[PDB]
């Protein structure tokens, strides 16, 4: 292998400007990094700048450098949707025609009607809400009627809440499995069904750790599958295992925040493995993008960039670091949905003794998967063009 270890970091939702098909998605004008940089009166990201971020695209506080540490370009998404599953699936070698849907006004009546009809239970709520607001609002009614509280988020989720002393857990998991079948339907395609059991009394409801998720497998065997089947390590950090429903994962490390994700990245640098270490930094999407909070997003980007020198210090001559994103989520854009954007790509190894150069624009995210597969000598994905020999 040219590289013994590859460290792939998805900065979740960190877009670098409107894609050529943004108009189809109502995403004209979008620019996640750009708008944040203007809000911050200059983003302070000196380490991403040293890698070549401003060589991809100059933005406020983010300038090009003469000798970038590694190679740089951007990537265009080929898949139909702009959700997290689509983007990640494409990164690992797939093409996804059928988008996952989001439900800001609630789920369609036809779906909720069929869930009632299969379960024998009435549904209440049916809107985007936090766990806390929805339980305050409807927890008491739920307790008194046996009804199911159905809510959503700004992401592709269907969440079903019920009190553990009113709806037994096993019954709630059965209900979520029925909902998971009903939502494999392109009219209603949700990424994840989540059981949200709770306990307590009105005024004091708490969600319990008995949460269970019902995800879809990727629509194809990914590069991760091929790695795992060839006895490589595939270390998933953060939401990566959930995103691929475990497919192809040999070890999974839960994280609680972006700093904790960078700590687990560092833990993997200290491991003797051969294969892929794959990190998702989700806070950018979950806390700041969907909440349309440019200040919080800005601070988080700065906090991330400050962790990078330690990663540079630990990379070996036969390691490769890849940094990208899975879509945009511009915190100064209408609504609460993602944005259809190009994503940055940075590729760095300390064996790059002269620094890097510009790569041709990657016409699918699957170029990353193709690179990884070529590096490790495993079956090449159906989609994607490796840039391994360009490095
Ligand atoms: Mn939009
Ligand atoms: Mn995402
Ligand atoms: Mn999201």
């Amino acid at each position: 292998n040219k590289y013994k270890r590859i460290f792939l970091v998805v900065m979740d939702s960190v877009g670098i400007g409107e894609a050529p098909d943004a108009e189809q998605f109502g995403d004209l004008g979008s620019d996640t990094i750009g708008h944040i940089a203007e809000h911050m009166n200059g983003l302070q990201m000196p380490n991403m700048v040293k890698l070549g971020l401003g060589n991809i695209r100059e933005m406020k506080g983010i300038s090009k450098v003469e000798k970038p540490l590694g190679y740089y370009t951007k990537m265009q998404e080929k898949s139909t949707g702009k959700d997290t599953m689509t983007g990640h699936w494409e990164i690992m070698g797939l093409y996804i025609d059928t988008p996952f849907q989001v439900f800001p006004e609630g789920f369609p009546k036809e779906l909720l009607d069929e869930l009632e009809e299969k379960t024998g239970r009435k549904i209440i709520g049916n809107k985007p809400a936090s766990g806390t607001e929805i339980l305050d609002e409807l927890g008491q009614e739920q307790m008194e009627t046996g009804s199911l509280i159905v809510y959503t988020s700004a992401d592709s989720l269907l969440q079903i809440a019920a009190h553990e002393e009113v709806v037994p857990l096993d019954e709630l998991y059965k209900i979520c499995k029925i909902a998971r079948e009903l939502t494999l339907d392109e009219k209603y395609m949700v990424g994840r069904v989540i059981a949200r059991p709770f306990v307590g009394e009105p005024g004091n409801f708490t969600r319990t750790p008995n949460r269970h998720d019902y995800a879809l497998k990727p629509f194809g065997r990914t590069v991760m599958n091929e790695l795992k089947d060839s006895d490589y390590d595939v270390i998933a950090i953060g939401k990566i295992s959930d995103i691929y429903d475990g497919e192809g994962v040999t070890e999974s490390l839960r994280t609680k925040s972006n700093m904790d994700g960078m700590d687990k990245l560092v833990d993997t640098l200290n491991m003797d493995f051969t294969g892929l270490s794959f990190l998702n930094l989700v806070d950018f999407d979950a806390l700041f993008g969907h909440r349309r909070d440019p200040q919080g997003y800005g601070e988080a980007l700065q906090e991330y960039d400050a962790r990078l020198p330690e990663v540079f210090a630990k990379l070996k001559e036969d390691d490769l670091l890849l940094i990208t994103a899975d879509h945009g989520n511009d915190p100064i854009h209408p609504g609460t949905d993602h944005t259809r954007e190009y994503v940055p790509l940075l590729a760095y190894s300390p064996s790059m003794k002269e620094g890097g150069q510009e790569l041709p624009l990657r016409q699918t995210f699957a170029d990353i998967g193709a690179t990884v597969a070529e590096n490790f000598g495993v079956k090449m994905p159906e989609y994607g063009t490796s840039f391994l020999n360009e490095l």
